[PDB]
């Protein structure tokens, strides 16, 4: 059961802009979110042959990671802050989804969301 195709980072008829919010969400929100002890499953898309997952991608249809979020925050791919932060919400919501409640890989998640959303409560006013 094989892996798909990892999610679009760049499109050049998408719209897009750089706003004072999305470079908060790279310089700030990423970066914090990147360095974390817990970070490193979620910072590429899931080898789910490798992980022995055959279902994931069958069970898990918008997948999303921090590698691609990193990518398109890089490539200036989101026309605003909200698009990102759905990519964001998108990541811990499948894992919660596909995972049994008190798995390492949600106590890591749930960190990482802790994190999350204390930096988007601290989200910088639109420019
Ligand atoms: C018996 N045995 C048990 C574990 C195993 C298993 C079970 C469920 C997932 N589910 C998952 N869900 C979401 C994600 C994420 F991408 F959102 F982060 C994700 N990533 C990811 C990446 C690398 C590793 Cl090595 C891991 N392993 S791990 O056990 O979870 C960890 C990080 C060492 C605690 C996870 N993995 C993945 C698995 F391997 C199956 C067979």
């Amino acid at each position: 059961s094989m892996n798909p195709p990892p999610p679009e980072t760049s499109n050049p008829n998408k719209p897009k802009r750089q706003t004072n919010q999305l470079q908060y969400l790279l310089r700030v929100v990423l970066k914090t979110l990147w360095k974390h002890q817990f970070a490193w499953p979620f910072q590429q898309p899931v080898d789910a042959v490798k992980l022995n997952l055959p279902d994931y991608y069958k069970i898990i249809k918008t997948p999303m990671d921090m590698g691609t979020i990193k990518k398109r925050l890089e490539n200036n791919y989101y026309w605003n802050a909200q698009e990102c932060i759905q990519d964001f919400n998108t990541m811990f919501t499948n894992c919660y989804i596909y995972n049994k409640p008190g798995d390492d890989i949600v106590l890591m998640a749930e960190a990482l969301e802790k994190l999350f959303l204390q930096k988007i409560n601290e989200l910088p006013t639109e420019e």
